[PDB]
């Protein structure tokens, strides 16, 4: 009997394990469409242009490695929140926000909830849309506080929930937290329109409920990050002052390199540092400082008119893959003689596609062909290449049939 | 009002803050001694060869940027440990240790000190050396623990209490939690001797207390990395079964990449798989996986013989410099005309000299010469160089004449 005899098996993560599976998977036939990870066409992982061109200038320009402002790099502190908020923004004109620098989507979402966690005065309560990216839940549960859930996908209708979206919504109670996604809506796929965005914000705005925005897909929504942007700065155009979680992982595919922020609009330009100073307290005892080199491949392209112009094509081109992608995976589908409606597969935008598969139908494909994937029928479509479309057509098909 | 309305104006961090401060002065003078920062005689960043080599590799390899397992990348984790342990190392050989990539040391504490305060049921107490670095005590308080401490500084003397050390101790309650400095005890600089060190392990072993070891100077205390971990691995093969955190920040002069580790010590392999099941589990609601750049760095040269060689010749040779700077540095006082002995700034190790200046002499350095240290009096050694020693001499004798 020792410290640790007591502590049990823990599983493994629902997302992040698939591809541990994947990997241990001998046949070579496989494809990992767990997670969202974008693939070229050939099937493998693919470094923007930008991003070598900004690894360059790095290298060639020499420099140290000494440590950043627990805050950040300064410089892709800034660029971010303009990427955000816009360049033209009130908000961002008038310098109320805070940013800093995290550990990509996820850390940054995490001191987000624990700043709420520490100074959030009126509930412990999120609300996250049915379904809601899996981590949700344990960042803010972690994090101190409490779940609750509104409306959101309708399964019958392969669509979002409207009515029930507002119902529920209409009545959280005031002054709650609402998790709200900016745009590609993880797992579903399914935004509202903005006429629909334009309603939920008067009912946030109604309700004087604290929106947090996460927002990991700007650009894969439409291939247009502003267009993408568009309801986060709507909402705060009204007068909603959110939060957000934003993460250059995907939209530069900067995976692993950790790249993301925390942003919050405050009132003044005073709150605003009042609150840094707090926001820095939080971190330094959690990880001190954050990792440089993402910021600086990202504060590089952000901020030089050429590498910037590159990447928006380079974001455009990654969205239309994908958009070729579904189309592909609908005809070859018929192609195969299935039966059924595939036009989600179609309707829906970013990196996924919400199947609809059951989990017997899920397993068949891992078991038979080596197909990963989660056990909510979630395809990440952007790690099919064009070579393997088909592939995965019948197979689809084969466990519909 | 507002969400924010009454979030305070926190104040800057103790060390971290004085680089900030320090960034702001325009006197052409100025020195940084605050941070354990090292700079190579011309007072400049030093990035070691191997580490320039190292990336190099990289570069050329023409490397992807996928998501690392939570975890980390296994050649990183692997290294470190043995880097720790040993090679002849039975746990290690054994397997019954797990290592999880961290975000440099703090990172480490963190998420160590998150797994504490989840499984460690037998207390919550933590026992810390008076005094230890600033940011254990909200390393631990932000994670839910409890702090307490045993004597280990003796002001008077400028020496080590072992005395008192041992009289508090011996009282720790049994099973709780006792931080220790692997080496270079930060900010003292003073160390237990081997037979000090022998004593130490004999209690903790008796009273049966849990021992976080905290190791960020590998390397710099003696500048023989196996040296530096004798204690560690003392007290292992002791019976002793630890927790320990690394950091690569100042041995690999790797700062801002932030990399580093944390490790537990178990009973089987069996039991350190369930431990690693569950710590992954903490680290993805937290930041999800960790940043890879400096892991690959890391591992390369950890990994590659050459590489390993050469850090070990460019740490020794760190660490020798620093011996220099102390020995010049008192030198300088002496032909300044400095009353005073200042034997301690030769006798305590690691990047810092502790000088038991009081805070008008440091708030009259910062002021008079532009020369920044924290206002315990604790200098950075590793921050002179050979052109600005004098100057610091100058002014540690004017404000302390
Ligand atoms: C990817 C993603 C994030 C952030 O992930 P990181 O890799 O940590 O940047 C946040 N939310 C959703 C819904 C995501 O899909
Ligand atoms: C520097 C240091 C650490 C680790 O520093 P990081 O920047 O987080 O890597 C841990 N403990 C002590 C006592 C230190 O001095």
């Amino acid at each position: 009997s020792s410290w640790w005899s007591h502590v049990e098996m823990g599983p493994p993560d629902p997302i992040l394990g698939v591809t541990e599976a994947f990997k241990r998977d001998t046949n070579s036939k496989k494809m990992n469409l767990g997670v969202g990870a974008y693939r070229d066409d050939n099937g493998k992982p693919y470094v923007l242009n930008c991003v070598r061109k900004a690894e360059a200038m790095i290298a060639a320009k020499k420099m140290d490695k000494e440590y950043l402002p627990i805050a950040g790099l300064a410089d892709f502190t800034r660029a971010s929140a303009e990427l955000a908020l816009g360049e033209n923004s009130e908000a961002f004109k008038s310098g109320r926000y805070v940013t800093v620098q995290g550990i990509s989507g996820t850390g940054s979402l995490r001191v987000g909830a624990n700043f709420l966690q520490r100074f959030f005065k009126f509930s412990r309560d999120v609300y996250l849309p049915k379904p809601s990216w899996g981590n949700h839940t344990p960042i803010f549960r972690d994090a101190g506080l409490q779940l609750q859930a509104y409306r959101y996908y309708d399964p019958k209708t392969c669509s979002l929930d409207f009515t029930g979206a507002m119902e529920d919504i209409s009545k959280i109670p005031e002054k709650s937290i609402i998790l709200l996604h900016a745009c590609a809506h993880n797992p579903t796929g399914v935004d509202p329109r903005q006429e629909q965005w334009k309603e939920l914000a008067s009912v946030v705005k109604k309700r004087n409920l604290l929106a947090y925005f996460d927002m990991a897909y700007q650009g894969f929504a439409s291939g247009d990050i502003n267009r993408d942007a568009w309801a986060l700065r709507h909402f705060i155009e009204q007068g909603i002052d959110v939060v957000l979680s934003q993460s250059y992982a995907k939209n530069m595919g900067l995976y692993g390199e950790r790249a993301g922020a925390f942003t919050v609009i405050c009132r003044d330009a005073e709150e605003a540092k009042r609150v840094e100073s707090q926001l820095k307290i939080l971190i330094r005892p959690m990880y001190s400082n954050p990792p440089m080199n993402g910021a600086r491949i990202a504060s590089l392209i952000l901020n030089t008119p050429e590498l910037r112009k590159e990447w928006l094509v380079e974001v455009k081109g990654m969205a239309d893959r994908i958009i070729s992608m579904r189309t592909q995976l609908v005809s070859n589908l018929k192609k195969e003689g299935s039966s059924h409606n595939w036009q989600h597969i179609t309707d829906q935008i970013g990196m996924f596609c919400f199947t609809g598969l059951k989990p017997e139908q899920v397993e068949r494909l891992t078991k038979e062909f080596s197909i990963y994937m989660t056990k909510d029928g979630r395809i990440s479509v952007a790690g099919v290449a064009s070579s393997n479309v088909g592939y995965l057509a019948h197979a689809i098909h084969q466990v519909t049939k």
